[PDB]
């Protein structure tokens, strides 16, 4: 019993998606990233190029769309083999060092793989980003990437302990561990449109970005549907709901965040410069694209399941999203 | 044993005593410390003296205060955890730096950091705040990696050690506060130039290695364990590696400084004042300095491929 997804946002897909996907599938075979044929097939079947082509559906340079799509594949592969499943998945001490080595390899081209098959793959993606984006944009990606790995470390930490975070911590963690920071920070790299520091770091824009990430993360928890750390288990544990009531509750929260995204967007967009405007539409396309890609004649909710204009109850760390003085 | 090679400028803010007085006050009122003994230990760091060496001419005494507050905070945070819990703790503390609406939930360090962050947001631009934010996370990542190795009985090789220690010694957030103290906004096109990234890391690495010495998982253990050196052999070896890094910094700085804008220049002067100030603060907490480096090789450290890019001008 899943409600349709409320997502009155623009759905589009890059016209060169099949071409980029073909190049991606090839890179995957050359990359050394995958141990077996079965693993490669799994990685390919993510259709990560279909995915990221929905985030940057008018990217002028197919190579930029390719590079960024590769990291989406990389991310799914690294996630499935190192974060979500293998020995490190409940071994935070070992993961902290992996995260340190992997993150260092991203920042330091001279780093060596130390027998890790994921590292040369990542260093190649990074090499592509450094040839395309400005050092400022690469730093934004780099910082977003460490942010994601910090979320995963937090999550693997939780898993080791069997700790089910509360709502506030879960959203804070999941904001990072679902991969949205580094995903959305590639928008600029894909489109070529650099957002100036003064605009990019405006509290309002920081908030729209976090909100986009949060809706996408929560649509992913949906798509996933426990001991597993997800919105449904969090609400089941912390509020004693049945699965059905948690399903309904999660959809309200998520819809409420999306309405705030839409209201703040409408306030911010008119005065936005062109680079920021493009970034903002990327946030919209990504929210929609993430939902739709998870689904794939589709059906969508015409109305939000909840329309309260105030901060989400029990989630203080996101309440500043509704603070227009601060934004 | 051997005196430190550090031909860098030493200076200290003229209002250092005034700032230290206000800081001692804030530390007392911050709720950060459980006990008087703990407040005294935090105060005994002389972090205001330390950071007043990093930003000796800051125009606004309140910015030097705000930034000095965090140095006190970082020592206190570091002095007060298993890897699994630390990963969550790091996550939570970092979120409170980023989200003013985040609530302390009885964590003694979170309001204090949020007060520091509020002061930063009343002074610095949102951009300067983000820079500090990301440096803060990087430091936390390093502390998590170090905590991880300790928990496992994993003694990192020289490469992992330096990469980690670059993060864990606290130099990233420390140096990321120079702009907020001085008010000199560094434009991103300058701040993120790889050369400036490398100068920052080098300043950081040297300050970190001098901290290893001031402590008499550190460079000497790492070398003793992986190379089978005696302590005395490792000390000489460590001194050589470090001096060699500082030579690289001095060299790269002299290449970068002349073209630098006023804000970036002030920032680089901060790196230099920081390296010296760190060394000098560590000694004092009349001095003899080595006039010459113990090793003058201009080549990358063999056995440390993660920092080799510091010596690659092509990449810079």
């Amino acid at each position: 019993d899943l409600p349709p997804i409320y997502c009155p946002l623009e759905s589009a897909i890059h016209p060169r998606v099949h071409e980029v996907e073909k190049r991606a599938v090839e890179w995957i075979r050359r990359s050394g990233m995958c141990a077996s044929e079965e693993e490669r097939a799994w990685v390919i079947a993510t259709h990560s190029a279909d995915f990221f082509a929905r985030f940057a559906p008018t990217a002028a340079d197919e190579d930029r769309l390719l590079a960024t799509s590769l990291w989406v594949y990389w991310g799914f592969a690294f996630d499935d083999a190192r974060c979500d499943n293998g020995p490190l998945s409940t071994r935070p001490a070992q993961f902290n060092a992996l995260a340190g080595r992997v993150q260092r390899a991203l920042e330091a081209p001279s780093a060596e793989d130390n027998g890790d098959r994921f590292v040369p793959a990542l260093q190649d993606i990074a090499r592509r980003f450094r040839s395309f984006g400005t050092p400022t944009q690469v730093r934004r990606f780099v910082h977003a990437h460490r942010a994601w790995l910090s979320g995963v470390a937090w999550q693997i930490g939780n898993q080791a302990r069997g700790h089910m975070p509360g709502l506030d911590d879960y959203l804070a963690m999941r904001l990072l561990s679902a991969g949205g920071e580094p995903t959305f920070a590639m928008l600029e790299i894909a489109t070529g449109a650099e957002v100036p520091d003064r605009e990019m770091h405006r509290p309002a824009v920081r908030a729209l970005t976090e909100m986009a990430i949060m809706v996408a993360a929560l649509d992913n928890d949906r798509h996933s549907l426990h001991t597993d750390q997800n919105i449904y288990s969090v609400l089941m544990h912390h509020r004693g709901m049945s699965l059905q009531e948690a399903v309904e509750e999660a959809t309200k929260l998520r819809d409420r965040i999306l309405l705030r995204f839409l209201e703040l967007h409408d306030r911010v967009r008119p005065g936005a410069g062109a680079e920021l405007s493009t970034y903002l539409q990327g946030l919209r396309h990504g929210i929609r694209g993430n939902a739709e890609w998870g689904l794939r004649p589709l059906t969508w909710a015409e109305s939000p399941s909840d329309s309260s204009p105030s901060p989400l109850p029990g989630a203080p760390s996101i309440a500043w999203w509704w603070d227009d003085a601060l934004l």
